[PDB]
């Protein structure tokens, strides 16, 4: 694995303005632990779930952590759309509060969110995997105003095994970087583009780790990051996650932050 090491537990930094702006700054990432209200997100999980018994073929009798699906292409992301209730759930008070822990500032947050429903490919010998991320920075394709950041919360428990996504430390202070096509990469049966080797250092170690649902990981506009594949065994879990983006209340609202996701896709 090219995961060199876990997230650094940001939970401490919380209460220290100063302290929790440096290690952003530094590093461009927070990880922050039950900071979520967690029936909150077992509710988004439950609608994630019912959306894939109605489009999905799942088992309308598995427990979140029973759930597999045969094919994440196979089910209408639109209509998946309809069922995950995303937007109550960034704008509950309890969640607004975390934003504007982070910020420290009034937040606005973006009318798109990405959802992930990736059933494990363990000992798939043809694994389908492009339509994953491959690197590359948020602020390559959101802007012009690059001082979002990015808001990542899994819905049910990852492990080191399903994934997530993984981030390439201390990648986000030497601006946009060169996306490139890549043929191993594909989204809807297009082409995809993602940062080379040649631009991803040595030095900007890869991390990821285990999430709790109720734990956030956010990140910098110019963080480079990539998914991790679910190639989970022991047990064998879905990796069920949304992604959005919030900004100051106060900056530039672009297209991306004004255009739901079925609008723009
Ligand atoms: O979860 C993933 O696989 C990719 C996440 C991502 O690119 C993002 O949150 O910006
Ligand atoms: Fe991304
Ligand atoms: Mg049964
Ligand atoms: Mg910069």
């Amino acid at each position: 694995t090219n995961v060199t090491g876990d997230y650094t537990d940001c939970t401490p930094l919380l209460g220290d303005r100063a302290a929790l702006d440096s290690f952003y700054e530094e590093h461009g990432y927070l990880f922050l632990r039950n900071v979520l209200d967690r029936d909150l997100v077992k509710t988004v999980a439950e609608q994630m779930r019912e959306g894939l018994v109605a489009l999905g073929a799942a088992d309308p009798h598995a427990t979140l952590e029973e759930l597999t699906i045969d094919s994440f292409e196979s089910v209408d992301e639109v209509a998946m759309h309809d069922y995950v209730k995303y937007d109550a759930f960034w704008n509950n008070p309890s969640t607004i509060k975390v934003f504007e822990q982070v910020f420290g500032e009034p937040v606005f947050v973006f009318l798109s969110t990405t959802i992930r429903y990736y059933p494990s490919q363990a000992g798939s010998e043809e694994p389908s995997f492009h339509y994953l991320t491959p690197f590359h920075q948020d602020g390559f394709y959101i802007g012009p105003n690059q001082d979002f950041r990015t808001f990542w919360i899994p819905l049910i428990r990852t492990t080191r095994e399903s994934g997530g996504v993984a981030l390439a430390d201390g990648s986000h202070r030497r601006g946009k970087r060169d996306h490139v096509l890549n043929e191993s990469f594909r989204r809807f049966g297009h082409p995809v583009r993602g940062i080379p080797p040649t631009e991803v250092s040595e030095d900007e170690h890869l991390l990821h780790s285990p999430m709790e649902p109720g734990d956030i990981l956010l990140f910098h506009a110019h963080m480079c990051h990539k998914s991790i594949p679910n190639l989970s065994k022991d047990p064998r879990l879905m990796r069920m996650s949304m992604d959005t983006r919030v900004q100051p209340a106060k900056s530039h609202r672009g297209f991306n932050a004004m255009t739901p996701w079925t609008e723009s896709a």
